[PDB]
């Protein structure tokens, strides 16, 4: 997840957003259950 794809990526828990990730909470700024 957090890396670009365009097409639907792994929707399990850590999905692949096509923008900037951070690991904070948001679905693109994504932190797995922390």
């Amino acid at each position: 997840g957090c890396k670009p794809k365009g097409a639907p990526c792994s929707p399990l828990m850590y999905p692949c957003c096509t923008g900037p990730c951070w690991d904070l909470s948001l679905d693109c700024s994504f932190c797995v259950f922390c």
